[PDB]
């Protein structure tokens, strides 16, 4: 190597490090911050951003009379004379419809604590839940994450007049402390990021935003919850501002109007969720808009404590613009404060003229509007409201008109032409030019805040399962009804709805599942759930306390087979079909026919009548069903088998390889077929059975305290059956052409060992509770002699299930094409002194051997706490927007 | 240039850019922050950090009973039964001594507003002023600066139990709003940095500190004010927590003690001043310690809302250590949040053992303590209080012992030995190993904060003026008493105290000044000021309203000469001697003597009798004094001269060069000598004298409405004197051998014009209000013809004085070795229509011409609003620490 190239490599490394350093500096200074969702409670029964957008664009108001359910004494409160004390001269204001409502149980709050709680905190809890739901995130997924909370909240004298009542738990404090406002959100959602509650007058919310941005840029918080709340429980503010004559007589905020005369106050709660743009892209979240820069400062020594200052506003605007490295011609509109104050509006307009309006393009003037003209003035939640207005304008591509600007104030020389007020709705559609806007807030204390916002960057008939959950039956019914209403539209994408329910919603104790192929059946089932009568077979429900289980796979013996089982699954399940094909190829150098042909009943294959064909086929089917179950996230904890089912279990446990299992099954099946028409079996008190059997010499298996199977020669079998039928319980016969688990087996031992003395077991990965020696077994112990013993000795199913049940296992999934052992398992569990909320489920049925039946089985399991990865059932689908949780509210108010 | 050299240049630029970028990254992330000043108000009459240190090191307690001056109904309040409602079973706690006191006038707030004010805000104002003064900074110097304010404060209920009245200004709302708590600090001090108030339970202060550090690093603020306040207006907290039995029976916080049983509450306010270390070093501030890193987080879904969580504490400790890049072995002591709670303390100790205690060196176990055990609980200001104690420990190099630790708690295991409690004071002298400590805060809301701290980096008999000022006479006397007591100490430094007063204190309305050379004269003068009798000589007082003045310079004519004038100045003033020496050099090729000889009265120098020597000496002295005035920052707005004085003025203004002025003055002096013993002058209504003069043929000047000057031949002079003597007012004579401003002069006209025709005047940088033509003149017009006319035509001194007076000028300075026109100027301004507070002052006196007299003259000027740059008088002196303002307090309290 020469000197020049050695210098060049150093230069290249230095340049790369320089680029990385510049990237880090940009990340720390002006990293773009995205917005993922938003939520709001606002006057006039407004609780969705869509409703607010409709109101704004239409151009309505929410002003109304005083509330009447808050214990206020309206009689003495009203008086015409402003000078009269303890009275106000206005009777119009914004208010919330149901501020007294709350659902204590959903948040695990006792009634007394709920009553002691400030309504603000309750509304923040509800709005935070709805916010996290809207973004498309499971609320439970945030437990244990660096998520911050930043709120602007202040006390409004709630419950002070309430006579001191006994309070052992100190509810009196935690219900009114502003810090607890965000502390309780963090506590309930389980967040670990910083929790802060600021109070800087009416600009609090934006202040809370600014801090949050820094936290997100310092890599200290992954997500931020930013917003404000204002719910006045007493009329004190009205009286105080009436003393100063700072209230509009009619109660309207006429921003920049000739008749501006004061404030129109209102309540409201608002929240937004913030994350880094790059992290939003990486996680796949959706983006509504982007934040670029912000600026804060103080008016300083102004003319009076509460008077505004123009120079401070100009300085903060310029700082905000320079921080993000933009120019004043880059902005298109401003959501100015505009509280309708007589003295303030001209100042703000002049500042805007001097900062943006100067040297403005003659054709592209700055559009100026105010949201306070419509919704009023919420103080603590004022700025975030303007931000939300800007976001809605961006999404809908339109600029709502601002009200009461028919006659602009003469004090601002609009002849300059740099700015213009939105007298009517203006299209703001996307195009080559970038869209940007600016939001402002000016606290009475003197702090000012200015923020810049920019547009976001440019961007079959198979079975469908649907899951729904809630914490109460009424809530579950309401949820089902809401989903039904949603699905009745022609636009709904059934797969999208299913995926959204499966992945973007939390799982509560009350659960209900519906598998459907068309929307009509789905809505029918949802109506059944809402009405409380789940008669249909496509609807299941349940209630559970634990989100997990200890799953066990049961592998039964004969009886489950039936012609055509698995035909549909072959075409519908690539995993199952692949397992069957693999088993076919593995079994290939032992025989001619293929299980794949047998299932389809193709031309030229044996039927399900000879042992040598049924046993391998059942083995293959059962293994494939086990693979399918595992595919959906259900990894077994232990495996149990019945007779040759043990083989399959061993293959599932990993102790054996597929080829060895095929050899074993083929061997045993052929050597058993060698005994065609030489023995029999029948079904049925173990001791009583043995005593009755003594007279002869011909016990096979034990399935419970009363279920018993007997085997042996035909003649003695008939003799015993005749006696038993003449004494009591029936003797049900079995379809088989031999006698198993009997001395008859002794003859064929040597050939079996000759054939199968070459298998090489392995260590196990899943507990293999053998039914032969009744204990956990090491994979090494399963040799040819073990399988001879398994074939020879008696079967102990009841004992195995009992040992498993009292060991802490509570879920039992029999892997078979038909339920034949569920009943015995249920009876044993009931007689067992183990977990009482056990769940037992089959896999398929004699009929309905299609994917839908398997999904119904999985839903029956899921509604009982077993985890399922429903997303697997919905390949290629995209999630869909859904409504929020239907809270069941009650009244909680502390009255004097 | 070879390829290698160019590649080397590219490489060098890349490397330097990379290094600068890494520096920028470090500045943004973990730039060290310095502490410059601190202030506190605490129980037991503790109002200074020094008192707190004394208390802690001695190991005292401030516990006391409930206040009796807040209106609380004590009889009903106290009761033993815990469950009896509306009563408290604890009767001891920490309280401030003068919560109700406040100085209203100083902060410019009316008594009614102050009464409506929350005491917290008042104490915040006082403590903020004291904090800014302690740093060694003029509070008025922060006006128009980007200084942020961050506080942790919450409401307690001042004013709810009173009746609403006429509040036209909104005092009821403004007084109690927490946002206004910081808004008022910003407003009164004229700061433009962000003002933010937070509430996060007991950890609010450290959260504010974290935010302030972030803001300082971002460059958003130049300096930050951080701290908290907690004043208990009503006994709600006590009764409330009594309902829960959460309070200690004795009210003593036995942190980490076997007897810990609950809380003990106290009131307190604390503040600290922060700025980047490099900025403090560059500006030259004092550094008390360095803050390195901090971390905030939340308990998350802990065991209950109010319960603590150890894992969160460990996480925040690790984040705090990692933020600045340190190791647990680098910390020598921690100040826990030990509140004396049985549950909490073991958890915190266990968390500490797992982070610093793990793998800890066996010869330096981490020292553990808690300040709360001494001053109880401070709630909102708790965190910052701990930070205080550490800093003091750093400054004094000692760790105070902790109280109530006679028997450590058994729940925690100290056998590990990684952590040890501070049973007794431990020497902590500065040495090779760096000293570091940590502070912790855990709020009930669930927010946990951790911070790290490090020690700061390593580092005649002339006259002296002492200045004092205040907004009230009583405050001024109190200040003077404080300064005298400071000087009475043996360690007191005179120059340091003088400079500290000059540069580190704001200048207020009422002012006083004492010039002294020894501490004895100083202390006596201060005592006389404190007595209210300014009878002494080296003491001046006054009251001024404006901080500036339109100053004017006055140059009198003959009369101010005397023997020995300027002897002390030649030695005690380099500027004066330099200017006079320059004049001598400029004067060399016209004469032989040096004016220095005449002033020193060196042998062989002409006496002050011959007119050919007197005038140039006055010229030189006047220009030298003008330069002396300039050097102290007293720049003249305009100049005015009497007779030859204009020449001097012309040099001060800049129209004439020193050499040219010497030429003109020497020529005039010689031509006047040429007419020795041929004329006379005498002093004296202009009309009354003009009507008298008609008979003869000889008027010289006009000094005022009655003061007039006459010149003429000896015979007519004596005749006029005889006539006026037998008619009334006297006629003073003048010592001179000629007649000036008369037809006599016309003889020597042409020779004067020829000799002095080489001058080349220039534009004048300062207004030159010529008295020859009664208006301002440009320099270029001042030719030899003009100067001949000056020597010839009458003077209009009074008219010039009046015109300058009514034109807005208010301060007149007579730059001369003796005042000869002070009375006339004072009268002239009296009958004018300008400012009524015009100040007039001389420069020296016949009796006394040393630097001290000139300083007294400048003090007489300064006490009337004229700015002076005193620090020039105190070169090299190191500033000295001084006490803060002596607030005069009155009771303001809203009673039920």
């Amino acid at each position: 190597v020469t000197d020049s190239e050695k210098v060049a490599e150093y230069l290249r490394r230095a340049t790369l490090d320089l680029r990385a350093a510049r990237q880090r500096i940009r990340e720390l200074e002006s990293d773009p911050i995205a917005i993922v969702s938003m939520a709001c409670r606002l006057p006039g029964g407004v609780n969705t951003p869509q409703r607010l957008w409709e109101l704004l664009r239409e151009g309505g108001e929410t002003l109304s009379g005083f509330p009447t359910d808050r214990g206020w004494d309206l009689a003495r409160l009203h008086h015409p004379d402003p000078d009269n004390p303890g009275t106000s001269y206005v009777d119009k204001g914004g208010f919330l419809d149901d501020a007294a409502g709350f659902d204590a149980e959903f948040f695990g709050v006792s009634p007394r604590e709920a009553a002691a709680m400030d309504p603000q905190q309750r509304l923040l809890l509800e709005t935070s839940w709805e916010l996290v739901e809207n973004a498309g995130i499971d609320p439970h997924s945030l437990r244990g994450t660096a998520t911050g909370v930043f709120l602007g909240v202040a006390k409004f004298g709630y419950g002070e007049d309430t006579a001191a009542a006994e309070d052992v738990e100190g509810y009196s404090v935690t219900g009114v402390a502003p810090a607890v406002a965000s502390g309780r959100i963090s506590y309930t959602m389980g967040l670990e990021g910083p929790s802060i509650s600021v109070d800087t007058a009416c600009s609090s919310s934006l202040v809370a935003l600014h801090l949050a941005v820094e936290s997100l840029r310092k890599g200290e918080s992954s997500m931020a919850v930013v917003g404000g709340a204002a719910v006045m429980a007493t009329p004190g503010v009205f009286v105080d501002f009436s003393r100063q004559r700072a209230l509009a007589a009619d109660g309207r905020s006429k921003a920049f109007g000739a008749g501006a005369d004061g404030f129109g106050f209102s309540e409201g709660v608002t929240l937004v969720l913030l994350e880094r743009l790059s992290e939003a892209r990486r996680n796949g979240h959706e983006v509504l808009a982007v934040v670029r820069g912000s600026a804060l400062n103080q008016d300083g020594a102004s003319n009076g404590l509460s008077a505004p200052s123009g120079p401070a506003q100009r300085r903060v605007i310029r700082q905000a613009l320079e921080s993000c490295g933009l120019e004043p011609g880059d902005v298109d509109a401003v959501e100015a404060h505009g509280t309708g104050t007589a003295l303030g509006d001209p100042i703000e307009a002049n500042a805007l003229l001097d900062t943006y309006g100067r040297d403005r393009d003659a054709d592209r003037p700055l559009w100026l509007g105010s949201v306070k003209s419509n919704i009023g003035h919420t103080q603590a939640a004022a700025g975030v409201t303007g931000l939300l207005k800007v976001v809605l304008a961006l999404r809908n591509g339109e600029l709502p008109a601002t009200l009461h600007v028919e006659e602009p104030t003469p004090h601002v020389d609009w002849s300059s032409g740099g700015v213009a007020l939105l007298a009517g709705n203006q299209p703001w559609r996307r195009g080559e030019r970038t869209r940007r806007a600016a939001v402002s807030a000016f606290g009475i204390s003197g702090t000012n805040a200015h923020v810049i916002v920019e547009e976001a960057p440019e961007r079959d008939g198979r079975p469908v399962p649907l899951v729904v959950s809630a914490r109460s039956t009424a809530a579950l019914r309401a949820q089902a009804a809401q989903i039904a209403e949603l699905l009745e539209r022609p636009d709904a994408d059934l797969a999208g709805v299913g995926l959204g329910l499966a992945t973007t919603r939390a799982r509560h104790e009350h659960r209900a599942a519906v598998v459907a192929s068309t929307r009509e059946e789905a809505v029918r089932g949802l109506r059944e759930i809402a009405a409380g009568a789940a008669t249909a077979d496509a609807v299941v429900e349940g209630v559970t306390e634990v989100d997990g289980r200890n799953v066990v796979f049961l592998f039964p013996g004969q009886g489950s087979q039936w012609a055509g089982m698995g035909a549909e699954l072959l075409s519908s399940s690539p995993v199952f079909a692949g397992k069957i094909r693999a088993c076919d190829e593995s079994m290939a150098p032992m025989q001619d026919w293929k299980v794949s042909d047998v299932l389809r009943q193709a031309p030229g294959a044996p039927g399900l009548d000879r042992v040598d064909v049924v046993q391998p086929v059942l083995f293959a089917v059962m293994v494939s069903l086990a693979e399918l179950w595992r595919s959906y996230g259900v990894e077994p904890a232990a495996v149990v088998g019945h007779s040759q089912g043990e083989i399959a279990a061993a293959h599932v446990a990993g102790a054996l390889t597929l080829e060895d299992a095929a050899k074993l099954v083929v061997g045993r099946s052929r050597l058993m077929r060698s005994l065609s028409g030489e023995g029999g079996m029948a079904a049925v008190g173990e001791a009583a059975v043995r005593e009755r059997l003594r007279p002869w010499q011909d016990v096979a298996a034990v399935n419970g305290p009363r279920s018993v199977v007997v085997s042996g020669e035909p003649g003695a079998l008939r003799a015993f059956s005749e006696d038993c039928a003449a004494e009591g319980i029936r003797v049900r016969d079995i379809d088989v052409d031999y006698a198993s688990h009997s001395p008859q087996i002794e003859r064929v031992r040597e050939e079996l060992l000759e054939t199968t003395g070459d298998i090489a077991p392995r260590p196990a990965r899943v507990t293999f509770h053998s039914t032969v020696e009744s204990r956990s077994m090491d994979g090494t112990e399963l040799d040819a002699r073990y399988w001879y013993r398994n074939l020879r000795e008696t079967v102990r199913f009841a004992d195995a299930v009992t040992r498993l049940a009292e060991s802490g296992y509570d879920a039992f999934i029999e892997v078979s094409p038909h339920p034949v052992v569920v009943q015995a398992v249920e009876e044993a569990v009931e007689e067992a002194d183990g977990a009482e909320d056990a769940v037992v489920v089959g896999s398929l049925h004699r009929d309905g051997g299609d994917l839908s039946a398997f999904l119904r089985s999985m839903a029956t399991a899921h509604v009982s706490g077993v985890d399922i990865r429903w997303d697997v059932a919905l390949p290629g689908a995209a999630p869909f927007a859904l409504p929020t949780y239907p809270f069941q509210r009650k009244r909680y108010w502390l009255q004097p």
